[PDB]
């Protein structure tokens, strides 16, 4: 696949999560903001790797023979990226400035909120959340800093950090719980993702993707 540059943030077309073993492909890459003063702000860019040939296979089965349109309108497609039976990694390099802190508060405290209502909410998710936090804790992302998520195949998902758009070999903080690693992903490319313009990217390089393997 092709690199994606969005606003400056370049992602290259493979990635190498830290001490997975695995090779990913660049699904898609696109700004996340929020609304501030009734104005879309940018706040950080965000690229989204899925396992090289596994995502594909899996993905296949259901998704072949659609468009970039289709997928896109199909939030059945992201959930299926989401729960896939494959890697995920996902880079959020930083466009403005964020504290560990406040990112991983506003994270949690979505997720913990999101899981207590439906009454999910389980010591289990607590506890991860806790440990999320903890990770953060200590850190500030300056604009070109980067975190760096790793979403294995059976669920756990795991925390590391780069100073700048390159990736660590050595791996993060393990955070053994399948509902928190899906959240993290389900949050940018979910029905209510943050990053529309991530989920138009993937959709229309998985379609392509999706017509060599058919």
């Amino acid at each position: 696949v092709s690199e994606v540059a969005v606003d400056g943030v370049v992602f290259p077309p493979v990635a190498r999560p830290p001490g997975s073993g695995r090779s990913h492909f660049l699904a898609g890459a696109g700004v996340r903001g929020m609304e501030i003063g009734g104005n879309f702000i940018k706040f950080t860019a965000i690229g989204v790797y899925l396992e090289e040939g596994a995502a594909v296979s899996a993905l296949a089965k259901k998704w072949a023979g659609k468009s970039a349109d289709e997928l896109a309108a199909d939030a059945a497609f992201f959930r299926d990226v989401v729960t896939g039976d494959f890697e995920k990694f996902t880079r959020v390099t930083m466009i403005l400035p964020l504290t560990g802190e406040q990112y991983s508060g506003k994270v949690t405290e979505n997720c913990v909120a999101y899981w207590k209502a439906v009454g999910v909410y389980t010591d289990a998710e607590g506890a991860a959340v806790d440990k999320f936090k903890e990770a953060f804790k200590p850190e500030t992302f300056p604009p070109g800093a980067s975190i760096l998520f790793t979403h294995s195949p059976a669920g756990v998902l795991t925390v590391a950090f780069s100073k700048d758009s390159s990736v660590p070999e050595s791996g993060g903080v393990a955070i053994d719980n399948k509902p928190l690693c899906e959240a993290v992903l389900e949050s940018i490319i979910g029905e209510h993702g943050v990053s529309p313009a991530a989920k138009l990217s993937v959709a229309a390089r998985v379609s392509e993707l999706l017509k060599e393997a058919s």
